[PDB]
C-alpha cells in the first residue's frame, strides 16, 4: 500500500535523495572546494546510475556552478563547445554521405568476396575492416554502420540452427570490439582520445609531443596486437579452432561453400556499378585522411609550414570542417521542368539526423565540470591529499589508476569516465614528480576498454540492441578482451612507449 | 543545352563565383582587416541569398577565421555556445512539454473563442501582448514564451477554416512569426531592464557621467514609450499591408460563426485539463515569475540573495532550472502498475523539436561577431565615424544611427553598442552638445536589428518554426527599421529635447 509506490518512482526518489543527502557537504563547509565536490558527486552519481539522461546530467554544471558562485554562467557556457565538436560535425558530414550512398555496403561486400565465407577468416576480415574504418570515423558511427551489413551478410551465409546463433553472437561481438580497438589508433578516432588531447594541450601548452604521427606510432602496435588476440579469443570462445579447415588453401571444393559464396556475389552484383556519389565520398574520405596525416607529423612539415606564422590556429577540426562542408555543396541529383535545382549530396535535414547532439552536450558538460573543478581549487586539494601516495613504486600507481578507470568505464560512458579522472590524475602526476604522460596514456587507453556491459559505450549498446547477445555471453568475452587490452597496454608502456616519449624522467613542460 | 545547365546549377556556381570574386580583397589591402571583411561579406552573401543552408553558412567562420590567422580554432569553437544556448535549451524543454500534452491547443482555442477571430486585429493583439511582456522579462525570453501560443492560434484558425467542406495560411504564418519577432518596440526600448542594450548603456552612462542622475525608470519610459508605440503601430500597419490585403470596407455574418462553431467543437473535444498540462502550465508561470523577479530595477529581486557573485546566475540559469525538471517529474505510469513511471519529456522527444539549426546559426553569428572584434574590422568601421566634427548637429546623429542599425544586423545588440558607445561619447564631448543627444538615438537604433535573423536572438527563436525564407524577413525588416529610425529621429527632434535639455551643453559633462 506504501512500499509499492517506492519501487515504482525509483528514479525520482533516488534523484531527490542524492540531491538532499549530499547537501550537508556545501551547506556547512563554506568553501568552493566543497561546493564543487558536491556538484562533482551529483554529476558522477547521475552518470553512473543513469537516473537522469546523460546529456541532462551534463547540463547540471551550468546550473550548479553559477549558483554556487564558482564561475559565471557566461564562462560555463563557453566550455560546452570545443574543437572536438567541430571535428565531430565534420566527420558526421562524411559518415552521413557514406551511409546514404551505400559505400560501406560496397566495401563490406567486396571484403567478404575477397576473404571468403570461412567463419574463422570472415570474422577476422570483419574485425579488420571495422577497425580500419573506426580509425577515422567515430566508434559509435562505425558500429552503427558496419553491424547492419555484418548481420545481413551473416544471415544470408547461414541460410545458404545449433551453429547459426553462436555465429551471429560472434559477429555481433567482433564488430562491437573491433570498432573500439580501431578507435585507439588515432587521436580523431574516438571521443576519448580527442578529450584527452584537448585536456593535455590546454593544461600543458608547452608540450609538442601529441600529434597524429606520434600518437599512431605507439597506438598502432598495441592496437594490432589487441585486435589479433581478441579475434583469437573470440574464435576460440564461440566457435573453436579447426586449423586444418582454416589454413588450407582453395583446394577442397565443397558444394555448400560456393552455395554461400554465390549469394554474396549475387548481392554484390545487385548493388550495381559504382556511382559517382560513392566515388566523390571515397575521394573526400581519402583527402580528409591525407590532410589529417599531412599536418606536421614530425619529419616533414606537410602543410602546417604553409601557415607558419599563426601556429596552432588551423587544426584537425579545420580539416574535418573543410571536407565535411563540401558534402553540402557537391551536386548529386537534379530536381528544367519543375524546380530547376539540384541536391547537395547531403541535406542539412539528413545531417541533423545521425548527428550525436546528446554526445556533444555530454562532452561539453564534462568539459565544463572539469573547468569548474580547476577554477574552484578542488583539483589542487585532491592533488595535495594524494601527495603521500608518491612514496609507492611508480608502476603500481599507473596499474591501480588503469584498473580503476577500466572498472568504472564498464558502467559509465567513455567521455564521462575520461572527464572525471583527467582533473584527478593530472594533478596527481606532479604530486609524485613523475611524467604526466606516463600515467595519462595508460589511463586514456584503458578508458576505451569498455567491453563488458552494453551500457559501457554506445558501440556495445548498438550491437546488443539486435537481441542476439545475452549479458553473460557478452561479459565472458569482454573479460578476456579487457584483460588482453590491459596486458598489451602495460607491456607497451614498459617496452616501447618510453623511448619515444621519454617517460622515465620528469619533463620540462610539467609544473614543479 | 548550356543555359539550362547554368540555370540548374546556379547555387553551386554562385558559391564558387562569390568565393573567387571577393578573393582579391584578402590578398591586397594590407591583408590585416580585409580578411575578416572578406569572411563577413561571404557569410552575409550566403545568408541573404540562401545558396547554402543557413547552418552550413554559420560554420564558415569556424573555417575561414582560423585559416586567415584572425583567431585560433579553439577560440572560434567556444563561440558557438553561450547563455543564449542554455536559455534555448531551457525554453525548448518547456515547449516540448507544452506541445506534447496539447496545452498550446487549449490556450489557442480559448483565445480564439475569447478574442480575435479576425486576423487583422489578432496580429495587433499579438504584437501588443508581446511588446507589453517584453517590457519586463526580456526580448529573447518573450519571443520564446509566446511564439508557441501564436503558432498554435494560427494553426487552429487554419484548421478551422475548412468550414466543414493554403496560400493564405502560409502568409498568415509568416506574418504572425515576424510580428512576434519584431515586437521588441514597446518591450525592449521603454525600460532599462527590458533588454541588455539599455542596461549596458545605463551602466556606461552612470559611470562616465556620475553627476547625471537623469536615467532611471519613468524618465526612460517617458521618452521611450511615445516612440515605441508609434513604431509598433506603424510596424503593424506595414506588416498587414506587406503580407495581407488592403482591407477597408467591413471595419467601419455566417462565415465567422461557421468557424466559431468548429472552434467550439474542437475545444470541447479536448476535455478537462490533465495533470501533465497543469504541471506544464505551473512551470511555465514559475519560469516567467523567476525571470521577472531577478532584477526588476524598481525593487530588489532574488539576485540580491546572491549579492556576493554579481551576474553569475542569469536568466539562462532560471531556464535550465525550470526546464530540467521536465526530465524527472512523472507524467504517466508504465498489479496494475508494471515496473515504473515515465517523465514529462524524454531526451528522445527533446532532441527532436530542438532547433539544432538555430543553435548553430546563432553560434556562427557569435563567432563572426567575435572575429570582427579580434581583427579590428568593427573598430575600423567605428573609427571611420569619429572624424565627422564638421557636421553641425544632426547629420552626425543620422550617420551614427544608420551605422549602428546597419552593424547590428550581423553582431549582437550588446556587442554593437559596447563598441560604438565609447566611440560616440568622446565624439559628443569634443562637440559642445549634450552627449545624451548623441547617445540616445544610437542606443535606440542598436536594438533595431530586424534584418538577418542571425543577429537578434528574438529573430531566431521565431525563425526556428520552418519559415526559413530570409528574403521574406528582409523585406519586412527593411520597412520596420526605416520606421524605427524615422520615429527615433522625430522623437529626438520634437519631444525628447525638453525633458533632457538636448539643445544646451549640461553641467555634468566635461568641458
Ligand atoms: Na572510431
Ligand atoms: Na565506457
Ligand atoms: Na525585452
Ligand atoms: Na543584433
Amino acid at each position: 500500500k506504501f512500499f509499492s509506490y517506492i519501487l515504482v518512482y525509483r528514479r525520482f526518489l533516488f534523484v531527490v535523495f542524492t540531491v538532499l543527502v549530499l547537501l550537508p557537504l556545501p551547506i556547512v563547509l563554506h568553501t568552493k572546494e566543497a561546493e564543487c565536490a558536491y556538484t562533482l558527486f551529483v554529476v558522477a552519481t547521475f552518470w553512473l546510475t543513469e537516473a537522469l539522461p546523460l546529456s541532462v546530467t551534463a547540463l547540471l554544471p551550468s546550473l550548479m556552478l553559477p549558483m554556487f558562485g564558482i564561475m559565471p554562467s557566461k564562462k560555463v557556457a563557453s566550455a560546452y563547445f570545443k574543437d572536438f565538436h567541430l571535428l565531430l560535425i565534420g566527420v558526421i558530414c562524411l559518415a552521413t554521405s557514406i551511409e546514404k550512398w551505400n559505400l560501406h555496403k560496397r566495401i563490406a561486400l567486396k571484403m567478404v568476396m575477397m576473404v571468403g565465407v570461412n567463419p574463422a577468416w570472415l570474422t577476422l576480415g570483419f574485425m579488420s575492416s571495422t577497425a580500419f574504418l573506426s580509425m577515422w570515423l567515430s566508434n559509435t558511427s562505425t558500429a552503427a554502420m558496419v553491424m547492419p551489413i555484418a548481420e545481413a551478410v551473416v544471415q544470408q551465409i547461414i541460410n545458404a540452427t545449433k551453429k547459426g546463433h553462436v555465429t551471429r553472437k560472434l559477429t555481433c561481438l567482433c564488430i562491437a570490439y573491433s570498432s573500439t580497438i580501431g578507435g585507439l589508433t588515432t587521436i580523431t578516432g574516438t571521443s576519448t582520445n580527442l578529450i584527452f588531447a584537448e585536456y593535455f594541450n590546454t593544461r600543458y601548452p608547452d608540450c609538442r609531443c601529441l600529434n597524429f604521427g606520434s600518437w599512431f606510432t605507439f597506438s598502432f602496435p598495441a592496437a594490432l596486437i589487441i585486435l589479433l588476440l581478441s579475434w583469437i579469443w573470440l574464435q576460440w570462445l564461440f566457435l573453436g579452432f579447426n586449423f586444418k579447415e582454416m589454413f588450407k588453401c582453395g583446394k577442397t571444393k565443397t558444394v555448400q561453400q560456393k552455395a554461400c559464396a554465390e549469394v554474396i556475389k549475387q548481392e554484390y552484383q545487385k548493388l550495381g556499378p559504382i556511382r559517382y556519389q560513392e566515388i566523390v565520398t571515397l575521394v573526400l574520405f581519402i583527402i580528409m585522411a591525407l590532410l589529417w596525416f599531412s599536418r606536421d607529423p614530425g619529419f616533414v612539415p606537410g602543410w602546417s609550414a604553409l601557415f607558419s606564422e599563426y601556429p596552432g590556429f588551423a587544426t584537425d577540426s579545420t580539416v574535418a570542417l573543410l571536407i565535411g562542408l563540401l558534402f553540402f555543396l557537391i551536386p548529386a541529383k537534379t530536381l528544367e521542368i519543375v524546380a530547376f535545382d539540384y541536391s547537395p549530396l547531403i541535406t542539412w535535414k539528413e545531417f541533423q539526423s545521425f548527428m550525436p547532439w546528446d554526445i556533444a552536450i555530454l562532452v561539453g558538460g564534462g568539459f565544463a565540470l572539469a573547468d569548474g573543478c580547476e577554477e574552484s581549487g578542488l583539483s589542487k586539494w585532491i592533488g595535495n591529499k594524494l601527495s603521500p601516495l608518491g612514496s609507492l613504486p611508480a608502476w603500481l600507481i599507473i596499474l591501480i589508476s588503469s584498473l580503476m578507470v577500466t572498472s568504472l568505464t564498464e558502467v559509465a560512458s567513455n567521455p564521462a569516465t575520461i572527464t572525471l579522472f583527467l582533473p584527478i590524475l593530472s594533478p596527481l602526476a606532479e604530486a609524485i614528480h613523475v611524467n604526466p604522460l606516463y600515467i595519462l596514456i595508460p589511463s586514456t587507453l584503458c578508458t576505451s576498454f569498455a567491453f563488458l556491459l552494453p551500457v559501457a559505450n554506445p558501440p556495445n549498446a548498438i550491437v546488443f540492441s539486435y537481441g542476439h547477445l545475452k549479458v553473460i555471453d557478452m561479459v565472458k568475452a569482454g573479460l578476456g578482451v579487457n584483460i588482453v587490452g590491459v596486458a598489451v597496454v602495460m607491456l607497451g608502456i614498459c617496452t616501447w612507449i618510453v623511448p619515444m616519449f621519454d617517460l622515465y624522467t620528469y619533463p620540462s613542460w610539467a609544473p614543479a
